[PDB]
Order: C-alpha cells, then sequence, then structure tokens
C-alpha cells in the first residue's frame, strides 16, 4: 500500500467506480465517478476522484495524502468535502465532494464575452466569507486565498478549496521569494510580503482580492507590473483600480480588506453581517455564520 497512516479516512476501493475525467490537476488527473458509503444516508454517492501519476514515488505519493489531509478537520458547506482515502496499493485516490463547474477562476474567465449580476457577486462573495469565517473560527489560516483555489458546484456554489492546489495550473499566479519558495504575491497582504507571516486579517486581505478577481471576470491583478514592482507597489500602500463599471458597495469591502493596518479590515463574520441580508434564503439553514456553532 502507498501506507501513510490510513484511519478512519481510508476506503476500500472496490467502493469506488470511475466514470470519466473532470481535468487535470496539480499531482494528476481527476475524474467523476461514484463511491459506495461515503455519506450518511446514501448507498452510493456522486463524488470527484483525484489520482497521482503514475510516475511518482512513495514520498510524493504521501505528500499528495498529507496535503489532502488538512481538510478532514473541516465540515463546512462552504469549504470543499473530503470524503474518502485510497491509500492501500496503486493507484492511490483521493475521494472529494463533486464540484462540477472546476475552480472559480477557470469559472470567471468562461463568462467573458469574448457576467454575474451584482447580487449574484454578493452571494458569492457571502459563501466564500462563510467558509472562510469557518476555517478563520477554526484556528486555520489559510494562505492561498484566491478564485483559483474556490471551486464551484454543479448549483453554482462557490466553496473554499485546498491552499495551492491550483498552483500548478496557475503557475504564472506564484512567485519564488521568501526563503524562496513559490508565493502568490499578487494575493498577498503587505505585512506578508514583508515578513513572510500569514494570519486570518491577511486572508482578509487575500478576500478583497478574490471581489476583485470576480468583478473583473479573474484578471490577473496588477496587469502591467513585474513581479517585483508589485511587492514594491503593495508594500508601499499601493491599492488595485476598482474594476470597471465595478458597483461601488463592491469596491467599498474591497477598499475595507486593503487596509494597510490589519486590525483596521473587517473580520469574515463583520463581511458577512453587512451583506446577510442579500443571502438566498437557504444561507441560513446551511450557512456556519447562522449556526450553533458559530457563537
Ligand atoms: C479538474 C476539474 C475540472 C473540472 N472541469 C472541467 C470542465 N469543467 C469543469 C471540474 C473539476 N472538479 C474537480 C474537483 C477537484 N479537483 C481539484 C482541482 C484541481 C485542478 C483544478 C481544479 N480543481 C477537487 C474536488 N472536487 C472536484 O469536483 N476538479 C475538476
Amino acid at each position: 500500500a502507498d501506507v501513510y497512516v490510513p484511519d478512519e479516512w481510508e476506503v476500500a476501493r472496490e467502493k469506488i467506480t470511475m466514470s470519466r475525467e473532470l481535468g487535470q490537476g496539480s499531482f494528476g488527473m481527476v475524474y467523476e465517478g461514484v463511491a459506495k458509503g461515503v455519506v450518511k444516508d446514501e448507498p452510493e454517492t456522486r463524488v470527484a476522484i483525484k489520482t497521482v501519476n503514475e510516475a511518482a514515488s512513495m514520498r510524493e505519493r504521501i505528500e499528495f495524502l498529507n496535503e489532502a489531509s488538512v481538510m478532514k478537520e473541516f465540515n463546512c458547506h462552504h469549504v470543499v468535502r473530503l470524503l474518502g482515502v485510497v491509500s492501500q496499493g496503486q493507484p492511490t485516490l483521493v475521494i472529494m465532494e463533486l464540484m462540477t463547474r472546476g475552480d472559480l477562476k477557470s469559472y470567471l474567465r468562461s463568462l467573458r464575452p469574448e457576467p454575474p449580476s451584482l447580487s449574484k457577486m454578493i452571494q458569492m462573495a457571502g459563501e466564500i466569507a462563510d467558509g472562510m469565517a469557518y476555517l478563520n473560527a477554526n484556528k486555520f489560516v489559510h494562505r492561498d486565498l484566491a478564485a483559483r483555489n474556490c471551486m464551484v458546484a454543479e448549483d453554482f456554489t462557490v466553496k473554499i478549496g485546498d491552499f495551492g492546489m491550483t498552483r500548478d495550473i496557475y503557475e504564472t499566479d506564484y512567485y519564488r521569494k521568501g526563503g524562496k519558495g513559490l508565493l502568490p504575491v499578487r494575493w498577498m497582504s503587505p505585512e506578508s510580503l514583508k515578513d513572510g507571516v500569514f494570519t486570518t486579517y491577511s486572508d482578509v486581505w487575500s478576500f478583497g482580492v478574490v471581489l476583485w478577481e470576480i468583478a473583473t471576470l479573474a484578471e490577473q491583478p496588477y496587469q502591467g507590473l513585474s513581479n517585483e514592482q508589485v511587492l514594491r507597489f503593495v508594500m508601499e500602500g499601493g491599492l488595485l483600480d476598482k474594476p470597471d463599471n465595478c458597483p461601488d458597495m463592491l469596491f467599498e469591502l474591497m477598499r475595507m480588506c486593503w487596509q494597510y493596518n490589519p486590525k483596521m479590515r473587517p473580520s469574515f463574520l463583520e463581511i458577512i453581517s453587512s451583506i446577510k441580508e442579500e443571502m438566498e434564503p437557504g444561507f441560513r439553514e446551511v450557512s456556519f455564520y447562522y449556526s450553533e456553532e458559530n457563537k
């Protein structure tokens, strides 16, 4: 077996059926399929099946497994769910909640004329903020919040995905610096760019950039600035320009998230409270915000 430390998340491979490809993932191809007994009331569930290249060592396979194991601790409607792991023998698999529409950056670019209404943009923002508020409440700091790291469900619901996970696909969204490691510099707070430290406040900064991506259909932030120019611009108080035809209140939220002083930024909870009224009816029943765990 691709033996790491198996735990209660292991699922027999005979319970998984792979139907067709979804697309290339960082460690290998991702397929859609069905898994038996991964959800309480469901005999079988439609799922996403992540695989690792046939060419891959024990270390790399264990890496793939360890990377996925962070989500074992999450249980939130607005965070993509991990459903199982096949670590015993080849091929190594990770079973996840199926999100048919792929990553949010790709979804956004697919809407290009060659877009979401303000109410639809608020809905995405609220869903993303709810997933983040849930993570921050549980002491988790994402460190790589960006549209590329959010996923879109069949019914269009947006959910938080893995830190990185979509790093080998959008390589230009990363830059090698700070201990010469790949960092998503165009999404990073000025304080993180300076000392390499990430907090819930810096996750909120990144959230502002996500709003900006949504408002521009995922253009590259700071287009026209090199990676090195970005570091200097942002560290010295520079901000992204209000997108063309961007609703005022959306840009207002961005500016709040982009306060130079991290303590001046709103919390994900505060963001949600400000748009709560605009969220579709069912938000009350599925959100972390309105849950008994939020308090
Ligand atoms: C890769 C991909 C492609 C998809 N697609 C093709 C055309 N339209 C959509 C859907 C999809 N859902 C997943 C899932 C995952 N792949 C992680 C990942 C890697 C690279 C890019 C994006 N996401 C994970 C969990 N659930 C998914 O449904 N991955 C995909």
